[PDB]
């Protein structure tokens, strides 16, 4: 009675029709109009669970698997619970889909029974609907489109990075991996008025669309070596380094190409250990540190889109229905080097 | 003439007659009274040279091994330069040896041409007369000792360190590794305001003067898990952890020791990698910092002196004769790990 993708097992995502939830006091029903493709759904797909309750119940959500998925969504709501007075029927809104003991209070991207929706339960937007607790909504303004409603979700990882970091205007930065995640965080740079982003990346098309977004590429294959080129064409390093490879060898550089007393902010994901250099860090007076989620972030990012930051002509590199989402939207991310945010469509 | 020693080459330090120098128009010829041995000593007698010039002359002070050795030093001012106007005959003072390109301005202790006074050249405290600029000088206040005088570098590290840190007044702290530059960590913890510092040491005679420092001992051989213990004492971890080790494997147990938002700074010195878990920096967005020397901290480390912090009572273990500098002084820092600073006088 609505149409949704739920995840099942390992390689096992499904498009089915599940009933379509009540509108409880709390809640808003929202029509979903677009859902991004997170690259952790990807993640699920070819080797979950990993963020999905499978053994034992989400402590919040207090549901396994099957779950719908998908974070990264706008819509238009279309019922509205008991006890809601700040939306009505015919509203444009997004969702940050962070589940959290105390609310969105505090470091709740910190709290212990933290949990995603579209992940640990609680609806998602690969589905017709999701009814979500009014706490989770934002207005859309009427200046954006519901495609660029569905792009704050991802664009907040990369802004809250950027904003937890020691940047200012002016400064020169470096992201070491172009991904989907590092264009994003470039992105993000120059909202902050990053002034030279070098992006070391090997593939031709993540390099075309980094410089697309206002980078200088450092290609590994064509120079010696990359840490010495950005001490060269800075005079002793980067402000701030950022890490998404995920690879041991390319967090020591990310920390060799900062200058005196930089920051090296890890944003990439690490299931083994890796060598660094300790001395690398203390003899410049270095510093590292860690980014996970985002808090406290959906305004600004908002604000930062009606001024043409995070543009979705920039990003979006594919529009697809849900029913084609195991092989047009999965499997074009698994082939295309090319692809940034994939968006899909309920119907 | 005046008696000195000298590091000539790996395991040659010589006890020498030199020239009693000049007092040159800038300068003032001290006479010492009590010296210091800070490991980095130590380390350049056992495996030098490190910061000894030797092959190239050193930028600023153009002087080639051998060269007189010791910082941390005090002593009596006997004759003063045609420019100097703040220091008379007579003036108990000590020394910050610290040469750098633009003076004491700015971050000197990172400046290109950096270097040491007791190493790089320009005299030494392992000798009876020094002749140093008025800009390396501080009065030594009449309620501190001669002996307490030659504590303020070695301090002055320590809370440099403390200072740098994240540390505010109730915050609990770990310091793993309680040799003698992780003691003087735990008396300026103390002076910050740390209330709970957890001091991670295997040796008896180590773990009972960090006790006397107000420390609370984690024996790694009494506990199955050292960070899983620390952990549950603090209620998910301390707020700041000093690695003191230079062991990748305890550079990895600060690290997990240290809270939500936690930092590690990093005092000990590194000459291969270490295999650090890039993933605990990202859970909990930790921080690791990087700390070398010191900068603008002196008078800092002489007020807490007269507050009975850093105290000589607590901290020097030893006095010996500048003739007896390397069974009595180098021997005993190898062999005994009880002593903590030893302090040698030139005649
Ligand atoms: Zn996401
Ligand atoms: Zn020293």
């Amino acid at each position: 009675s609505m149409k949704a993708a739920r995840w099942h097992n390992q390689k096992d995502i499904r498009i089915e029709h599940i009933e379509e939830p009540k509108t409880e006091p709390g809640k808003v029903k929202i029509k979903v109009k677009w859902c991004g493709i997170c690259g952790s759904d990807l993640h699920e797909y070819l080797g979950g669970p990993i963020f999905i309750p499978v053994d034992k119940p989400h402590p919040l959500t207090n549901e396994t698997a099957p779950v719908t998925m998908g974070h990264e969504f706008s819509g238009e709501v279309v019922e509205v619970g008991e006890g809601v007075e700040n939306y009505k029927v015919g509203d444009r809104v997004v969702v940050e889909p962070i589940f959290a003991t105390h609310g969105h209070q505090g470091a709740y991207n910190l709290d212990e029974q933290m949990g995603f929706l579209g992940l640990a339960g609680g609806g998602g937007g690969f589905s017709e609907y999701v009814s979500v607790d009014e706490e989770l909504l934002f207005k859309l303004p009427d200046e954006l489109s519901y495609e660029q409603g569905a792009l704050v979700e991802p664009s907040a990882v990369a802004l809250y990075a950027v904003r937890s970091s020691k940047l200012k205007a002016g400064d020169k930065a470096a992201v070491f991996g172009c991904g989907p995640i590092g264009l994003l965080v470039i992105e993000a740079l120059k909202a902050a008025g990053a002034t030279d982003i070098y992006a070391v990346e090997l593939s031709p098309e993540r390099q075309q669309k980094a410089e697309e977004l206002g980078a200088i590429i450092v290609d590994p294959s064509k120079t010696d070596d990359v840490v010495a080129e950005i001490a060269e064409r800075t005079g002793g390093g980067v402000d701030v380094a950022f890490e998404v490879t995920g690879v041991p060898v390319v967090l020591r550089q990310a920390i060799q190409s900062t200058t005196i007393a930089g920051e090296t902010v890890i944003v990439s994901i690490w299931e083994k250990g890796a060598e660094i250099h300790p001395n690398d860090i203390v003899i410049k007076e270095r510093t590292v540190k860690g980014i996970i989620g985002y808090r406290d972030i959906f305004p600004a990012v908002l604000s930062l889109m009606k001024e043409g930051y995070f543009s979705a002509d920039k990003l979006v590199t594919k529009k697809i229905v849900l029913d084609d989402l195991i092989e047009e939207g999965f499997g074009a991310l698994i082939k295309e080097k090319s692809q940034v945010k994939i968006l899909v469509r309920p119907n």
